[PDB]
């Protein structure tokens, strides 16, 4: 109803209709409409000619370019303010702070940023009103899982950004088959603008929308809502990404008694014919994509891709830890990329990608720093900043953050289950960092308590600061550290649960010279033939203060030598004396007045044992 010609939206929507939309859909669509004022709205029905047609007018309003190396590959360049995920704009609304982090006994949480509801409201009504000016809203509705998986959950992503429905479409399933689907469920209400209403108020920076000074990547796990405005970069606006995928999913989780987690989720076969899937939570820069796409030097073994990124875990009734990969494509870091380092990666990469500020070689492909490939006399390279650039300049020719956006299921190595909707399930928990010293390659928790702890002392090299990432979760948590603690913790009790076994790996240990003690890439297969024995119930290993390694002559070395087994596996009382104070005046200031009595009792415990050496 209205009393004049203002809030029916009907008259706008240039595909699908208004009409035929589930009832809370509508309201959803229609009241965003009326406060963001879009030219047109576009309701997504995910089809192939859909996104051939977008990605050709993007191309046609200079926002991307083909790449025409490769069959159906696009790259877009930014503005450099608009590069990567920001943290200190990236919040959670709840009436007490509280419930989304820890307050801190001494210093400033880094487990998250609080807003209260009356600041979002205040900032909301500041970005909003009249954003999408002269634009068309795409509405996205969009699974994250297998289509109907009982461990699926459903979101509708309005956007004024056709890279957005783009992207959506390579790292989510989406279009019509999912509102048919939804019917008159429940969803998550996403929104996001990149805030630049026509007619533009400030300058156009490389044919990329965005408002810098205005980004703000806000959640409000209570009203089910993510909202964000100003950036049209990678996890700020493709808000099935993080928003979704780990921080509404982990209070979702903590509700309804899973786990949302930042994991790659790998099936491993062995030459004796066994298979057993493996999830694994790292901080940046630690061979999280690398180690899920494996291409393992051991004959006879075999490592298969279901996730990179995200793994959402649920116990059944039977007790095993179900897991999904609840995303569509991968979303990863360009540089760094090889056929030595990722060869799965690269086969994966050269058809119907997206990728955004790598740099553009003159016969129409992709180059980044560490790709570790040359390039024939001729061929010359158009940085990411639309510069001429050589393999003697100053900056780098691809952002450090640069990415590729492609299609799951082009994965050479896709596990035959990555998309089955019951999950798979998972044997073993594998944490990680980058730790130059004192800290060995492998090691496996002494119980499910132990193992908490571990993913809750995690730390890595962000050169020359060891900083804290717990769960490799800090800048994902959806709610209160402590209870995410409490909730892990929890799962001990839970009737039946087949507790994985969990371990720590270090990839990246260095002699006094700085020369790295382990081979890596391929020949981390090793370490992985280790985990798989131990959760076959081998007796190889050891009992040290830190928990299990393997034993002498346990680990595979064959093929290798002469691996200094001795220093890699080395554990110095002076070293992990140091440790567990840090570990402690973290655990202490951040957790403070919600660290579980069992997290403090193995803080105690590891104390002890390193006490007696
Ligand atoms: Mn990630
Ligand atoms: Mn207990
Ligand atoms: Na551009």
């Amino acid at each position: 109803p209205q009393l004049h010609n203002g809030l029916d939206f009907s008259a706008k929507v240039i595909q699908g209709s208004l009409d035929s939309l589930p009832q809370e859909v509508r309201k959803f669509v229609e009241g965003n409409a009326q406060l963001c004022q879009p030219e047109y709205i576009h309701i997504c029905d995910g089809s192939e000619e859909e996104y051939g047609r977008l990605l050709a007018h993007m191309q046609e309003e200079g926002v991307i370019r083909k790449l025409k190396k490769y069959d159906n590959c696009w790259l877009a360049l930014t503005d450099p303010r608009d590069v990567a995920r920001i943290e200190s704009k990236t919040v959670i609304i709840t009436q007490e702070q509280r419930d989304t982090v820890p307050i801190p006994k001494s210093g400033q949480s880094q487990l998250g940023r609080w807003m209260s509801e009356e600041d979002f409201e205040k900032a909301f009504n500041a970005r909003f009103p009249g954003c999408m000016k002269g634009r068309t809203m795409y509405v996205i509705p969009f699974s994250m899982g297998p289509l109907g998986s009982p461990l699926a959950k459903i979101g509708i992503e309005l956007t004024d950004s056709p890279y957005v429905v783009a992207s959506m479409r390579i790292m989510t399933r989406m279009g019509t088959s999912v509102l048919e689907a939804l019917g008159d469920g429940e969803f998550i209400k996403c929104l996001h603008s990149v805030g630049c209403p026509l007619p533009l108020k400030k300058p156009l920076v490389n044919n990329w929308a965005c408002n810098p000074e205005l980004t703000l990547i806000a959640h409000l796990p209570d009203r089910r809502e993510i909202i964000s405005f100003g950036s049209g970069y990678g996890g700020n606006s493709l808000l099935g990404k993080k928003c979704f995928a780990l921080r509404i999913a982990s209070r979702l989780a903590k509700e309804e008694g899973w786990l949302a987690e930042h994991m790659l989720i790998l099936g491993i076969t062995n030459p004796e014919g066994k298979k057993k899937y493996l999830a694994a939570a790292f901080p940046s820069a630690c061979g999280k994509t690398n180690l899920a796409m494996m291409n393992p030097t051991l004959p006879g073994w075999k490592v298969e891709c279901v996730g990179d990124d995200i793994a959402w875990m649920k116990f059944d009734a039977q007790g095993n830890l179900r897991a999904i990969n609840p995303e569509n494509g991968f979303f990863g870091v360009a540089p760094g990329t090889s056929v030595k380092t990722n060869p799965n990666a690269i086969k994966t990469i050269q058809k119907n990608t997206i990728f955004t500020n790598v740099a553009e070689t003159s016969d129409g492909g992709v180059y980044w720093e560490g790709i570790d490939e040359p390039l024939a006399p001729g061929v010359t390279i158009t940085s990411w900043k639309n510069k001429e650039w050589r393999p003697q300049d100053e900056e780098p020719c691809a952002h450090p953050n640069s990415r590729f956006c492609t299609p799951a299921s082009q994965c050479p190595i896709i596990d035959p289950a990555w998309e089955s909707p019951e999950g798979v399930p998972i044997e073993g928990i594998i944490f990680g960092g980058r730790r130059p010293a004192g800290v060995p390659l492998v090691y496996e928790a002494l119980s499910w308590q132990h193992g908490v702890f571990v993913g809750a002392a995690m730390r890595s090299e962000a050169g020359k600061v060891i900083m804290h990432d717990p769960f490799a979760m800090r800048p994902f948590f959806g709610y209160n550290f402590g209870k995410y603690l409490a909730h892990w913790l929890s799962m001990a009790h839970r009737p039946a649960a087949k507790l994985p076994k969990i371990f720590h790996v270090n990839w990246f240990r260095k002699d006094k010279n700085g020369k790295f003690l382990w081979p890596g890439f391929g020949e981390n297969s090793r370490v992985l033939e280790w985990m798989f024995g131990r959760i076959e119930g081998e007796d190889s290993a050891k009992l040290t203060p830190i928990g299990y390694v393997p034993k002498e002559d346990a680990l595979n070395l064959k093929g290798l030598g002469d691996v200094n087994v001795e220093e890699l596996f080395g554990i110095s009382k002076e070293f992990w004396e140091k440790e567990v104070e840090e570990i402690d005046k973290y655990l202490e200031d951040q957790v403070n007045a919600d660290l579980p009595y069992e997290i403090e009792r193995e803080l105690r415990a590891l104390k002890q044992r390193i006490s007696q050496m």
